[PDB]
């Protein structure tokens, strides 16, 4: 403890335990602030954007998204989170400058 | 012409008609060789991240995805495009270094 929420599923992480905490309870405290709208969901990437900016240093990129997905960005190591809530996939990773 | 073609949408993108082609076109023929599944789409993501680091610079990311999204990496202007080419939806766009 702080242990990760029964409601997130991480999918892959180079981050520890306490970053998936904050990171994945800020995620759902937003989708929530939202009421879980689609149709907002831009607002909440932008938000935890500049959140994890703020908090782990920039450049953040934030990808939500429904369905499956498959990427690519870089071979070497980079400060990197990818989980589910509910219906919503949360991509988030961060590059330099 | 060369012209986009009629079974790519155009999303969004800060590139030209000409790198549009080339980055469409490209995109269609590795999910050809591919037979379109799913299961390998993460060597069409790497392969098109690879293709556009050489021919327009680095560094590039690419998201292929199916079903909605959302997303935030940065209110300044940067290189990018975003389109659909039958299920699939393609994200890319170039980051520092
Ligand atoms: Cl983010
Ligand atoms: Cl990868
Ligand atoms: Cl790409
Ligand atoms: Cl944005
Ligand atoms: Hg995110
Ligand atoms: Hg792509």
């Amino acid at each position: 403890a702080p242990t990760l929420s029964t409601d997130i599923e991480m999918i892959a992480t180079t981050m520890s335990v306490p970053r998936q905490v904050e990171v994945t309870e800020k995620f759902k405290s937003l989708v929530t602030a939202h009421n879980g709208k689609d149709e907002e969901m831009k607002d909440v990437a932008q938000d935890m954007k500049n959140y994890m900016d703020e908090k782990y240093g920039r450049v953040w990129q934030c990808v939500i998204l429904t369905g499956s997905y498959w990427m690519h960005f870089s071979h070497e190591p980079f400060l990197s989170i990818q989980f589910r809530y509910g219906r919503h996939i949360c991509l988030a990773w961060r590059t330099p400058r």
